[PDB]
């Protein structure tokens, strides 16, 4: 019976690289309202889960580009906040924050999060990062550089010496005898006293353990030591694929790497993404979906498509066509996952590198656009996650907060008539929802 | 006109050590529903503001744990304020974060998107302290000097003051048929470089309709009211009695206007304790109520951490003078010996009941135990007399006193005129009288 | 497992006849923010039920001039809406009169009510004729208009039943909005009433609203038996609520009908202090509010009358002592629930919610969560 | 500046037929949340106004019977009681303004005065009351009315009537109310005076129980119409909602009621009249068009022939089209720049003072309308940005 989950940039734009332009969108983005209604009606439509992306830099892979049009992480509200301000007028939706490792200690990521777990009664869960991206740390004033998997292996005693402070209180350690004088059973609250290769935390945690125990862990994961990683730690994971096969492949992975972790493999749920575009008759979804993708300046783009191959393409002119640009560089000097972008967004065509560009701030290349129905898009969930394409779907939106209303109007109900999505929460905390253990 | 203020830690106690004990405590706090009733009661009450302390260990454990200790439960505030700015619309919201333990572009932008997620109530409460058992939670080891602390903080404010006018005022235009998201003139980097402290890019966070978070600051130490004199904006402090009311206020009005600033643009807060009842004579039985259910050894904890010194080496029964025998007279904390004078009345008391005592307020924080006419009197009379530019009302037990204070004391002080009726205005700096 | 319940007038004063004086008292009776507020309350301390009593009428010297009864009355039904709006479990609960509405008119406001409330919904039935209302409502024997009543609940029952569950369909595809054969006419036409066409209103999840009444009279006790499913109650002291529920119990029996499916509940006024002493000196000072005069305009529509309505038992106490009593008085048979009488509002409400209510939670004869949704599952009844 | 309002019976249908059909319609009808929405997204819009209509039974004049009415989504099919709707949708807003239709011949003046003076403090000074005066059969006998008044006479009746209603509203007066917990009084007992009508058609002796809200008295609504009905509109209507094909039409029924007004001795500025219009909202005007047509595709004929019916006075493709609109509303399909042009052009030429939107499907096309057409109008100046005021007279530029 498959999961929902919604997911957004808690500012200007996630993939939909168009969204600000939408004549429908709102911008809403630095008013709690903005992110009041939209849980609320993720919570309408019975969603699992909503969680926040977070990048600690406006994108300059200058500002020309990036805040003048509406580039990645121009406007960044922080997370955390925005979570906590949606909890409040929830109850039941599941609501996760981006919080990096390589940047927050762990006992201030242990006690924001179990505050949010508390402070929601148990609908809390973090998604663990540990990027160290240049443009980022010059904000964070941090140089002290680890390799790509170095942070993993941090990361894994982050992880513990996270555990352990969330298990520093323990179900019945506050005992709350008035009469009796006792606050707290204080052997039930023992020290943690990680002291291990990279972090030190002493004291025990102030927070105890909400309903749910423990924040639930999210993890993107991708990488070849990623997977290892989310194999031993996620519960969800987050994963764009363009294709069912992609997916499949994905999805099976995962699973492999859950399970040679020592775990249950249908304790982890993975979420693929789409982008659906409703309409009231097809033709209309099309129309709407065609609009949406013609508001991507090129240039905007093509700034993330610059930042996600690691490659300023700027240093370019806009009409270069593609093969040129692995002529004027190596065609082994050139990174592997823009020639394969390239290839798939054209076709075999040999694109300018504006509409390269224009093509991947459409989704960033590789999160599916549905223009449907509401049966049709009902049907292609349904269709995929009885393929194996995964555990449930992360909804990508079009624009804010409109399409969320769209998706939970039109698309819920024939989900929950199937019999396919729940009708109402069977229970109140997120672990519940997702279908995990303690 | 007179300015009022919310004050209670997001956990187990504030000042008041028994209050966990109350009988109308909920000990709802680690619960939403708790702080967003709290928020808007005092919404209602039409306050200033409500901040939150914040401290990042609790104080072995045998006494925090096992009774009401200080830290013993504390929920991180920014995510317990975001929490009240949810459901609240007028009412200004405050949290202490440290510029020992995060960097500048954290603190700037966490409050740069409160203050825009609240629509310019938001405010920063800066501390500059290096506990040990903080330290221990975070790994830190190595500790700066005190008077230093301060001189880096001046730049963490330079700094964080910096990323705040990195946007500035009407950059984001949302011009969608142009396509013009911002103007990219509007925007510039910060690049900041000084001796303790980098940060680059621009804030990712446009300024409020505030302009900026409200500058909190708690003062105390000599150094600290420099501090406060360049950059507070709002003092909170806790004066028992006055004649200290008094010399506190002009004080840091003195230090604001030798930094070049304007004394009026600095509002000065004092704390005080209010109890309520129906008669003077139910008020005096419900104060006495609320200060006897304190528990000697954790007001103990709380004044051994406040003094600089640990009194667990000394049974209960020791009485002071053989402690300023045991240490000289002169390698014992003068805090602690202003307190032992004030609170035992010159008397040798036990070390147990000199807790006892420490932990009724924190020493230092006026216990007014009135009728509402005699409340609204007192706080008139105080305000009249220059003791504070408003009031930090200290809650005995939460949430019931704040419902108490509200629908009893205010409509008071409001039909005296020395209160808001209707909040004037929408931001934090409007209902304090403060600019841009 | 004893039940608890809210009941103030949606107005100046309930039972304290100088509750506005109080120095607590915000007197918000006017603004909706008053009610949310206890509302919201009542639910945060996992009430059965809050109700509102009505009237529909205040020379007006003792009455405007003073605190008086119906002084200032919102109408009941439009209050109870603004409770149910910004709550979820809480049962709602608002007297209309069947001597001044017509059947149709109830039937549809109190199904409006519990659609709106997803099935919390309660109508308390009130007969009563008095001449200051008859006079404003530009308008029989008292026994007679409980015939008639029995006439009016047998047509509002109808309506009610006029749509049956599962008749509504919303078949888009196939353009069938209801099924036709299941929504039926009514065509009520007994001695007093006509009404005819279906109720332009479907059932709630509750099925039907919760029926309430005041008792009473020879002839009133005889209604509660046919009708009530919940009783609200007065008596001053355990040995007349006892003989009150017993009798109600076995009326209700009498009628043909499951004893333990109507709820009793009794009216007490608590007052509660820190400690002992204080909640007596808060009770003195309560009563010392009550002006003489308007404790008489109650009476006859004399002091001591307006202090409670010379009945409500005041109970000051310590929250230890509330609960022992709340407790001590239901085992011993006085009533399955107790309706909590304010002193004054909305203070008192946060007092027994922070302060009592955990205590009957701990020794574990009140709810420490709301175990279903409706009202009829809070008070465990059928359908 | 313009004035917007909201309108949508609190049940099945308003104008557009095939609405609870449409594939976005929550058909939420019978539930809280769904109002709430409405209301507090109306709100968002900074909209003047939301009010509900009633209608007191089934349509079952098509047919004799109940099958087509409620068989298919027909006029009244389901039906929750207004007043209680307008309260929940108070309880979660604080500027937009609320009505209720409610009956002069079903409910007596002393019911109405107080019901709405209620709302009217529980919202602090946002409500209206519409005022209406019909007598149908199948109301008539859920009611238990044998009795008739002729059409004219009824609104002589409800002359009365709001004579009654506002004598009530009078009875408290400002500064009546002091609660003077020290001295003991609860309010001047001179200030509140007894009512004593004893008219031609009513009796009302009490006091009203109820005081003024910050607004003094409710806004009084009113349909209009008839002849008789637009003297009385003329005389009594401090907003008047109308429904008219074309801009010719829209003049000539907006200039006729300021002549009633003005002919009853009042200011015709101080009746603010509003036409009905139906956006249907496109990304592309294409879109727009397709949307419109999906829409209209929904309208089943009988339940179009069964309204048609109703409205017209005598039972019964054609029916397919007075579905579509109610014969008479004007469906507009654009852009969101071409809505608000729409909605400038109509204004600048004196079609009405104000616009009631007529949704489409609820909740979908009012979340539409705030999100993209409304932000236009207040980008171009010809519609409140903030609420300048906090009470429906004062959105609405009317007094006491």
């Amino acid at each position: 019976q498959l999961h929902l989950a919604g997911f957004f940039s808690a500012g200007n734009v996630t993939h939909a690289h168009g969204a600000w332009r939408h004549v429908g969108a709102t911008n809403g983005f630095l008013t709690g309202e903005f992110y009041k209604q939209i849980a609320r009606t993720l919570e309408r439509g019975k969603f699992d889960l909503l969680f926040l992306p977070d990048g600690l830099a406006i994108e300059d892979s200058n500002l020309e580009t990036g805040v003048g049009l509406g580039g990645q992480g121009a406007v960044a509200l922080e997370p955390t906040s925005v979570i906590a301000t949606m909890a409040a007028v929830t109850q039941r939706l599941g609501l996760g924050a981006t919080v990096s490792t390589t940047y927050y200690p762990p006992y201030h990521v242990a006690r924001v999060f179990a505050t949010l777990d508390n402070l929601s009664d148990g609908r809390i869960s973090w998604n663990v990062v540990t990027s160290l991206n240049d443009s980022e740390a010059r904000n964070f004033g941090v140089d002290e550089h680890l390799e790509h998997d170095i942070r993993y292996d941090r990361a894994d005693e982050f992880l513990e010496a996270v555990k352990k402070l969330w298990s520093s209180w323990s179900e019945d350690a506050l005992l709350l005898d008035k009469v009796g004088g006792r606050f707290a059973d204080p052997k039930k609250v023992q020290y943690v006293n990680h002291r291990g290769r990279w972090l030190s935390v002493r004291g025990p945690l102030q927070v105890p353990r909400s309903r749910q125990g423990e924040p639930v862990i999210l993890q993107a994961g991708l990488s070849p030591r990623g997977r290892r990683f989310a194999g031993r730690w996620a519960e969800a994971v987050f994963s764009v694929s363009p294709n069912l096969d992609i997916m499949r492949a994905v999805y099976q992975d995962i699973k492999a790497h859950v399970a040679a972790a020592g775990r249950d493999p249908e304790q982890t749920k993975v979420f693929t993404a789409v982008m659906p575009v409703l309409g009231e008759t097809e033709q209309v979804a099309r129309e709407r979906l065609e609009y949406l993708n013609s508001l991507v300046h090129p240039e905007v783009g093509l700034s993330t498509l610059s930042s996600h191959s690691g490659l300023n393409l700027s240093k370019y002119p806009l009409d270069t066509k593609f093969s040129d640009i692995v002529a004027d560089l190596g065609d082994r000097h050139v990174p592997t996952m823009l020639q394969m972008f390239s290839a798939v967004a054209g076709g075999g065509a040999d694109l300018t590198l504006a509409e390269l560009g224009r093509r991947y701030g459409t989704n960033v290349g590789f999160v599916p656009q549905w223009a449907g129905t509401a049966e049709q898009i009902a049907d292609q969930l349904i269709s995929h996650f009885e393929a194996g394409a995964a555990d449930g779907f992360i909804i990508s939106p079009a624009y804010l907060p409109g399409i969320y209303e769209e998706f939970v109007d039109q698309v819920v109900p024939l989900l929950q008539q199937r019999g396919v999505f729940r009708t109402e929460y069977e229970g109140t905390t997120l672990r519940e929802h997702l279908g995990l253990a303690h």
